[PDB]
């Protein structure tokens, strides 16, 4: 709010609108790359560019609401940020599964995970001044139940990949093949 002027314009809402636009663009560009498990050089570059743009937008919103400023808190609460974030959840839940099946996309997977971390810290910065019955909490649970499927998929992904650091190097896999650097016939790994 440009207090002192007469035709104040909201920059927070404009940033949210651009984020929603780029989110719809990301979702469409992914829907184009459905069924075909091949990501060419252009499909990598034009995707990483927009990944960086969206990451910068999320960092800008995080800096907007970093301090416990209830003004921008309510501004992001009563806006179209939830649609953008549920679209991002939907695209993440499928891109994380698609990029892990084949190699030559680890850079894309790493950038996507970084973007997801920035998005989650952004939406977490919305609750630093929370109340036991605040409106931001209600909006957040609402956007969660609206996209319960995608968040449950990413939760299964995280659980499957977190139950591996301890399941291997604690009891038997560390002594299965004690020669040197990690080599496995990929058949003993299956039974392990």
């Amino acid at each position: 709010t440009q207090t002192g002027n007469n035709t104040t314009v909201n920059i927070i809402i404009s940033t949210v609108d651009y984020l929603l636009r780029v989110q719809e663009s990301i979702s469409d560009f992914y829907w184009y790359y459905s069924g075909k498990d091949i990501i060419d050089e252009q499909g990598q570059r034009n995707f990483s560019k927009a990944i960086q743009v969206a990451k910068q937008v999320f960092n800008t919103l995080t800096e907007y609401i970093q301090g416990p400023c209830t003004g921008n808190q309510q501004s992001l609460a009563h806006s179209r940020l939830w649609d953008a974030v549920v679209g991002f959840l939907h695209v993440f839940a499928h891109m994380q599964m698609k990029l892990s099946q084949d190699s030559s996309q680890i850079e894309l997977l790493k950038e996507l995970m970084d973007l997801q971390k920035d998005m989650v810290v952004m939406l977490l910065s919305m609750l630093e001044g929370n109340v036991v019955n605040g409106t931001i909490g209600k909006q957040m649970v609402d956007m969660l139940v609206e996209s319960s499927n995608n968040v449950e998929m990413i939760l299964k992904f995280f659980d499957m990949f977190l139950k591996l650091k301890d399941l291997t190097s604690s009891d038997t896999f560390k002594e299965y093949d004690p020669d040197g650097k990690g080599v496995i016939s990929k058949r003993d790994f299956h039974k392990a």
